[PDB]
């Protein structure tokens, strides 16, 4: 199609920063523009209505949301060979649960107070 001489780039979001537990919190992240042959550039050299934002809503977290929130751990499933028994993996999804409306929260409320549980293990395929 056509051509690009310029991207955005986005750093990691900080600290859920707020004044009260709960929602209202604010995540700040470094954005920048730059040359695709790698230096940092102008801002308004990028495509403004692509400009991620540099700030975004979160939970701010305390320690009295712990029975408010827990990790769903799915079923492990099929054994994928990685190309007796031939060794393969399998993966599982894991998702964060506001446990009274029982609905998606964000990984990060879970994380505050157990870590997140791996994603993967090894498996055995039989012959």
């Amino acid at each position: 199609e056509a051509p690009t001489l310029y991207l955005w780039k986005t750093g990691p979001w900080g600290r859920c920063m707020g004044d009260e537990c709960g929602p209202g919190g604010i995540q700040t992240r470094a954005v920048w523009c730059a040359h695709v042959e790698g230096w940092t550039t102008l801002h308004t050299n990028c495509k403004q209505a692509e400009r991620p934002n540099n700030q975004q809503n979160c939970f701010k977290v305390c320690d009295w949301h712990k029975e408010l929130y827990d990790w769903r751990l799915g079923p492990w499933n099929q054994c994928q060979p990685v190309i007796k028994g031939e060794e393969g993996i399998q993966v599982r999804e894991i998702a964060c649960i506001q446990k009274d409306k029982d609905i998606p929260a964000e990984d990060i409320i879970c994380e505050y107070f157990e870590p997140k549980p791996l994603l993967e293990q090894a498996c055995l395929i039989p012959c």
